[PDB]
């Protein structure tokens, strides 16, 4: 699949936004949007056929080691979009990057019962690391999966 992939800053950062409104059933703080555009190459805007239809947005951490890791806040595709590749292409951008940056780690949350999103993310070598029960991925305390993918 033929993905084009544009970094986020102020300038975009409303297409990103959208897409949020769309895939995801709250409004994101800013704290989100400024982590999102801090974490530079590790975030980004996928168009495809001329139109805005994806993003990835990572937060980056610090560990008391002095090693770092990337959290993927969000990954989504369009609806109209989706099973031909792009959002496989934004994940692969990302594990590219860890690998190129030095990260040891990537990781995320992904609630227990979204069985889609735990097949998903193993295809590309992660696995369930921890269970944490009322974790606030949202608003709400939802039971969740810590999936990683070690460097
Ligand atoms: C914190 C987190 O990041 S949890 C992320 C979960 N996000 C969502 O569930 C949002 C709704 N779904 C989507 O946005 C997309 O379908 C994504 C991000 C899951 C995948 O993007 P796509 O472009 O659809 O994936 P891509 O086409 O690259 O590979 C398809 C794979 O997507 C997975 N997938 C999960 N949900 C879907 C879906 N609704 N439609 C198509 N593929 C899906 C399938 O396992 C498929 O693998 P297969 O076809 O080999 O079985």
């Amino acid at each position: 699949v033929s993905v084009s992939l544009d970094g986020v800053r102020d300038k975009n950062l409303m297409q990103l936004k959208i897409l949020n409104t769309v895939l995801f059933p709250v409004r994101y703080n800013d704290k989100y949007y400024a982590d999102a555009i801090a974490a530079g190459e590790f975030t980004k805007l996928a168009y495809y056929n001329d139109i805005c239809v994806g993003a990835i947005a990572c937060r980056l951490e610090k560990k008391e080691s002095g090693a770092m890791r990337v959290y993927i806040m969000t990954l989504g595709v369009l609806a109209p979009y989706r099973g031909i590749g792009i959002g496989s292409n934004l994940l692969n951008h990302v594990l590219d990057m860890c690998s190129k940056q030095n990260m040891c780690e990537i990781y995320l949350h992904v609630q227990t019962n979204n069985e889609d999103a735990i097949k998903f993310y193993k295809k590309f070598g992660f696995e369930i690391t921890d269970t944490i029960q009322n974790y606030y991925i949202n608003i709400e305390p939802r039971d969740c999966y810590v999936v990683s993918k070690s460097f």
